[PDB]
């Protein structure tokens, strides 16, 4: 197609390795760009664990606001929003926003500690259909993002489909998927990302992941206006563990997709 061959010189360009899934609902028509290769999902897991609580607070009606304490043992490698409340406590609310909406890895594993472990994410995805998602560490070590290494990995054919299912489909319930929309919309970690690609006139919520082998990932959710929705996963990695981020190729990828 057109937009497979300007993805692959994007690719080319950039001298690692690219790969796009686009959901456009409106017909259900995919784009997909190595669509079924795995990749290291890095912070875009996040989403998962989150949803994965959401549907447990479908049961537990008051499970949001449970308090959850923070100690210093409890500090990873990039903790934002947790090191502000070391020997106080934070919601599972506000653990859900902090590993959202800044990428806070303690937050993560709280979550992941709520669910029972990394396995206790990869059920709540099988529970949903997604066979391909597999959780296998907790934060930091899923972000080695080694080549090749499968644990911590997605394809982008699958995590569209999911992030489809969790945001506009029904695998959550209303006020659940209401607020998973909700805290999407307002990341902050973002800005250069899948959003520097598309029209400022749409509305997107979206989850960034960064790790070893310069590992720059987005997914998205995307509202232009007039317009059915669309789900586009954008992933990133390079041969150097010591690879800079490249966010451009994000934003150049989502540019390509919005123009085709």
């Amino acid at each position: 197609s057109a937009v497979q061959q300007k993805l692959a010189a994007l690719e080319k360009s950039s001298g690692g390795r690219l790969g796009v899934a686009l959901i456009d609902t409106a017909d259900n028509t995919q784009v997909l760009y190595r669509g079924d290769e795995r990749f290291p999902m890095c912070s875009t897991s996040k989403v998962m664990a989150a949803a994965a609580v959401l549907k447990q607070s479908e049961t537990q009606k008051q499970l949001l606001n449970q308090p959850v304490e923070i100690k210093p043992a409890d500090l990873v490698n990039y903790n934002p929003i947790a090191e502000k409340h070391v020997n106080g406590t934070m919601t599972l609310a506000e653990l859900s926003a902090a590993a959202l909406q800044y990428s806070d890895n303690t937050a993560m594993n709280k979550l992941i500690a709520q669910l029972g472990g990394p396995g206790g994410v990869t059920a709540f995805a099988r529970a949903i259909g997604d066979e391909t998602f597999r959780l296998d560490r907790t934060e930091s070590t899923l972000n080695t993002a080694i080549p090749g290494d499968p644990r911590d990995t997605t394809t982008p054919r699958a995590m569209a489909q999911t992030l489809r299912q969790l945001t506009l489909g029904h695998a959550l319930g209303e006020t659940q998927r209401a607020q998973l929309v909700t805290w999407l919309k307002g990341n902050t970690t973002g800005a250069a990302s899948i959003r520097a690609g598309l029209p400022t006139s749409w509305t997107v919520g979206d989850k960034t992941g960064s790790g070893d082998y310069g590992t720059t990932n987005d997914i998205a959710v995307i509202w232009p206006q007039g317009r059915a929705p669309l789900v586009l996963v954008t992933y990133f990695t390079q041969p150097q563990q010591n690879a800079e981020s490249r966010r451009d190729v994000l934003a150049s990828a989502a540019r390509i997709i919005a123009e085709g």
